[PDB]
């Protein structure tokens, strides 16, 4: 209902998280306690390498099965990292925009009611990923889903979420300047002005957060295990 329907069909789950925020992009709530579970930390190419290294050992130390990967990693390498049992049947699960379609497409690759596809050794993978929508109870979670592009900028009505998101960004990257200074500067630098040469702060926020989520603002992670 409806990930609960799909879980019934599988014995293996691949949890596709964003490496920049492994906790905000975890599939909390939904139950994989009786499935073989691989934690996939994705988008390592746009994450802070050192932070990602900390996340790996954090999961390994917990006894958990964890891998890291990104768009540009070869299909062969991903498959080896995955190392699926020959009798695995697989659900790819996660929050929106975390790289699940891209992963399915690479595995697929492409070759040929709920649909499946098969790997060369016959392991079966569900063609469509289970999409997980979270109760956003904290503005911190909303901010973190914004930063990784799970929560699109068009959906943000509350300016406090933008502020929390910046505050997380700023701490991660080392910025000590204020919300106002930073966004005025960003609007200026990118020529985002309205009549009278007034910095368009709203366009600024929209472009900046779009760019952060795409990894265009640098290799930055938003959660640390330390923490
Ligand atoms: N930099 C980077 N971008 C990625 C990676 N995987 C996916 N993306 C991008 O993330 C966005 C969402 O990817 P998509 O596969 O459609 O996400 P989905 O909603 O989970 O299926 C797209 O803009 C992709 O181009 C990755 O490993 N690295």
């Amino acid at each position: 209902r409806q990930i609960k329907d799909l879980l019934r069909l599988v014995n293996t789950v691949v949890e596709v998280r964003d490496a920049r925020a492994p906790f905000a992009t975890s599939a909390y709530g939904v139950d994989f306690s009786r499935k073989e579970t691989i934690i996939l930390l994705n988008k390592v190419d746009i994450a802070d390498e050192k932070t990602t290294k900390k996340w790996v050992e954090f999961f390994k130390k917990q006894g958990k099965r964890v891998i890291t990967t990104h768009k540009g990693e070869p299909r062969k390498v991903l498959l080896k990292k995955l190392s699926f049992d020959r009798l695995a049947r697989v659900l790819i699960v996660g929050v929106p925009n975390t790289g699940k379609s891209t992963i399915i497409n690479k595995l697929k690759g492409k070759r040929a009611g709920i649909q499946w596809f098969s790997l060369e050794n016959g392991v079966k993978i569900l063609d469509t990923p289970g999409i997980l929508y979270k109760n956003i109870f904290s503005e911190d979670l909303a901010a973190k889903l914004l930063l990784v592009g799970s929560l699109p900028v068009e959906r943000i009505e509350d300016q406090r979420i933008f502020e929390r998101a910046f505050e997380i960004f700023a701490r991660s990257i080392g910025i000590e300047s204020s919300f106002s200074e930073f966004f005025e500067d960003f609007a200026r630098k990118r020529g985002l002005l309205k009549k009278g040469g007034v910095p368009d702060i709203e366009r600024a926020l929209m472009l900046f957060f779009t760019e952060v989520a795409q990894g265009k603002a640098g290799r930055v992670s938003f959660e640390r295990p330390e923490d």
